[PDB]
C-alpha cells in the first residue's frame, strides 16, 4: 500500500508519535511535523497511564512495553472531604502494578522519540494548510517550506484547525471550567496537603468544586481544580495575574481545609482551560480528494475527569498502522475508512462515558 509512498504525521503528542514508530517499524517513509521548537520543550499537565488492551497495546507491538512499565509509577488514590478527611484509600496491589502506572508526559514523549530514527521528527513545523495534488497533498507550515505526501495523518490535539478536508465538525464548549497548576518542592511549599495524599493521587469535591492533585509528578505536586464555567464569565479572571486567580480560588474554597487553600496560596502560576469535545455523530465526509484522516484528540477530543483520553487515540495508531500495514486492503482510502468506522465505535462509547461522568460529577450535591 505505502511502497514508495511517504506518510505525513502532523503533530508530536504521545498519540502522533506512536503512529509514527507503528509505521517506521514496518519499513514506511514517515514524518513527524511538530510545531513545537524542539524536543526541549517542557510539556505541561498531569501523568498519563496506559490501559491493557489499549495504550498498553499500542506500546507493547511498538516494543516498549517495558520501558512504559521502568519508568512508569503505580499510584493509589484517596478520596479526601474538603475538611481533609481521607474517605478512602485504595492502594496499588502488588498484583495490580501494571494495570495503569502513571508516567510523566515528557518521560513518555522521550521513550517514544528515542525510539525513532534520528529526523523522523522535523520540529519548528507549524502546518497551518493542506492542498491536495494529483496524487500527493502539499503542506504548508508556518515560515517554513512546504513539503509532500501521499498520505496525511491529522494528530495535533483537540483544537486542530485543519479537519476541514476530513470533517466539518466544530468543537464544542461543555460547560465546564479547568485550572491547573504545578508546585514545586511540595513537600516544602505545600507540606499538609503533600501529607494528606501520602503517595497517593487525591481526588475532593465539594458544592460543584472539584480537586484531583498528583503530588508526585517526578518530583513535582500537579493540581487541577474543576467547576461548572461562571455565567458572569460567559463572552473575568485573568490567569495571567496570579492575584486575581488566587482571589477567585479563595472565594470558591472558603470554606474548604486550610491544607487545600495552602495550595491555592503558593501557586507560582494558574492555568485556565474550558472543558471541551469533539463530538463524533454523523459520518465524516466521503469521497476526500486524497487518502487523509485524524487520530487522538484531533478525532475525538472528550472530557477527561474520568480517565479517557490518551488510550483511545493509541487505539486509533494502533489499528490505522495495522490496517496500513497488514497487506490486506486494496487502498489506503479503505484502510483509513476501515480504521474510522471502528474508531466511531468505541470513541463514541468513551465519549458517551465521559460525558455522562462530567455531568454526574458537577452535580451541584456531588461527592466521590
Ligand atoms: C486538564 C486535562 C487533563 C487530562 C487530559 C486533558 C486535559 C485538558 N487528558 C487528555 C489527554 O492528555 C489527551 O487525550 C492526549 O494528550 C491526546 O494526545 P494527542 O497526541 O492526540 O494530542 P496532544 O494535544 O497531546 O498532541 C498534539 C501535538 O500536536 C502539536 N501541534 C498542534 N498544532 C500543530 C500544528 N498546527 N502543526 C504541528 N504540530 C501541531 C502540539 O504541539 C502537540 O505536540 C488526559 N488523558 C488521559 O489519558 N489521562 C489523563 O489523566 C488526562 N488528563
Ligand atoms: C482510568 C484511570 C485514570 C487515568 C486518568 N484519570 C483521571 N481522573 N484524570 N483526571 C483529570 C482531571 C482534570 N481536572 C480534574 C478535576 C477533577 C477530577 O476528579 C477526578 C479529575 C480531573
Amino acid at each position: 500500500l505505502l511502497s514508495d509512498k511517504n506518510v505525513a504525521i502532523i503533530g508530536g503528542g504521545p498519540v502522533g508519535l506512536t503512529m509514527a514508530k507503528l509505521l517506521q517499524q514496518n519499513g514506511i517513509d514517515v514524518s513527524v511535523y511538530e510545531r513545537d521548537n524542539d524536543r526541549e520543550a517542557r510539556i505541561f499537565g498531569g501523568t498519563l497511564d496506559l490501559h491493557k488492551g489499549s495504550g498498553q497495546e499500542a506500546m507493547k507491538k511498538a516494543g516498549l512495553l517495558q520501558t512504559y512499565y521502568d519508568l512508569a509509577l503505580p499510584m493509589g488514590v484517596n478520596i479526601a472531604d474538603e475538611k481533609g478527611n481521607i474517605l478512602s484509600t485504595k492502594n496499588v496491589k502488588p498484583e495490580n502494578r501494571f494495570d495503569n502506572p502513571e508516567i510523566n508526559r515528557n518521560d513518555l514523549r522521550a521513550i517514544l522519540l528515542n525510539s525513532l530514527e534520528n529526523d523522523t521528527v522535523i520540529w519548528d513545523r507549524k502546518l497551518v494548510m493542506l492542498e491536495p495534488g494529483k496524487k500527493k497533498w502539499t503542506l504548508t507550515f508556518e515560515n517554513k517550506p512546504s513539503e509532500t505526501a501521499d498520505l496525511v495523518i491529522i494528530a495535533n490535539g483537540g483544537m486542530s484547525k485543519v479537519r476541514k478536508f476530513v470533517t466539518d465538525t466544530e468543537v464544542e464548549e461543555t460547560g465546564t471550567f479547568n485550572i491547573q497548576a504545578d508546585i514545586h518542592h511540595p513537600e516544602v511549599n505545600c507540606p499538609g496537603f503533600f501529607q494528606l495524599c501520602n503517595g497517593n493521587r487525591l481526588m475532593a469535591a465539594h458544592q460543584g468544586n472539584l480537586l484531583f492533585a498528583n503530588p508526585n509528578n517526578n518530583g513535582a505536586l500537579h493540581f487541577g481544580i474543576s467547576f461548572k464555567t461562571p455565567d458572569e464569565w460567559k463572552n473575568q479572571v485573568d490567569f495571567q495575574n496570579r492575584n486575581s486567580v488566587v482571589d477567585f480560588l479563595l472565594k470558591e474554597f472558603s470554606d474548604w481545609d486550610e491544607r487545600y487553600k495552602e495550595l491555592i496560596r503558593v501557586t507560582s502560576s494558574f492555568v485556565g482551560l474550558a472543558t471541551r469535545i469533539f463530538p463524533l455523530g454523523k459520518s465524516w465526509k466521503s469521497k476526500r480528494p486524497l487518502p487523509i484522516t485524524m487520530i487522538g484528540d484531533a478525532a475525538h477530543l472528550m472530557p477527561p475527569f474520568a480517565g479517557q483520553g490518551v488510550n483511545s487515540g493509541l487505539m486509533d495508531a494502533l489499528i490505522l498502522s495495522d490496517n496500513l500495514t497488514n497487506g490486506k486492503f486494496n487502498s489506503i482510502e479503505e484502510a483509513i475508512e476501515n480504521y474510522e468506522q471502528q474508531m466511531f465505535i468505541y470513541g463514541k462509547e468513551a465519549q458517551e462515558e465521559s460525558t455522562q461522568n462530567e455531568i454526574e460529577m458537577f452535580k451541584p450535591d456531588f461527592t466521590f
